[PDB]
């Protein structure tokens, strides 16, 4: 299929990743840089991303998902579904809105597409209606991540797709703080993309430090794999 084959050329083996952040998040500005690659083949993510203005103020954990859908694997009878591959080189737009229960929202506006050989995605985050001394102004999450799985719906009135999913962020004392996540992706060319029956990707996250780095920072290791159609 040529369509297939023009994504498939694009992921073949480790592609460069670059990442920028811009945020405010109740008026607490910072900006986030992050590098790393990808490799779709295996669905494997490795970045480090760095606050370049500072203390991050709020957790690394609740910007994981913000911070590349094009790199999941996709098994082979599934690759008719692929979205996100089949949009470049040209790319998509995500957009999300992440309300946190009993809290604030995060409302992000990002652009993923290729430089030359590198894959990069631009992000501007705004966050409102935070608690100060809440989980996230507060820093009560702790620093880890748990498996989660991501449904994945055409939006075909749009050219694009919704996605719809619950992260359950562990609190220190034990608890969870819910981030309900709703997400809409559209091309930003006016090529053909592949419009998805209902699927999900399966996400594993592991968060660390660099034991080198005195910069505020997260190394994220991200495995995703589309499944749900037999």
């Amino acid at each position: 299929d040529p369509m297939v084959s023009k994504g498939e050329e694009l992921f073949t083996g480790v592609v460069p990743i670059l990442v920028e952040l811009d945020g405010d998040v109740n008026g607490h500005k910072f900006s986030v840089s992050g590098e790393g690659e990808g490799d779709a083949t295996y669905g494997k993510l490795t970045l480090k991303f760095i606050c370049t203005t500072g203390k991050l103020p709020v957790p690394w954990p609740t910007l994981v998902t913000t911070f590349l859908m094009c790199f999941a694997r996709y098994p082979d009878h599934m690759k008719q579904h692929d979205f996100f591959k089949s949009a470049m080189p040209e790319g998509y737009v995500q957009e999300r809105t992440i309300f946190f229960k009993d809290d604030g929202n995060y409302k992000t506006r990002a652009e993923v597409k290729f430089e030359g050989d590198t894959l990069v995605n631009r992000i501007e985050l705004k966050g409102i209606d935070f608690k100060e001394d809440g989980n996230i102004l507060g820093h009560k999450l702790e620093y880890n991540y748990n498996s989660h799985n991501v449904y994945i719906m055409a939006d075909k009135q749009k050219n694009g797709i919704k996605v719809n999913f619950k992260i359950r962020h562990n609190i220190e004392d034990g608890s969870v703080q819910l981030a309900d996540h709703y997400q809409q992706n559209t091309p930003i060319g006016d090529g053909p993309v592949l419009l998805p029956d209902n699927h999900y990707l399966s996400y594993q996250s592991a968060l660390s430090k660099d034991p080198n780095e005195k910069r505020d920072h997260m190394v994220l290791l991200e495995f995703v794999t589309a499944a749900g159609i037999t």
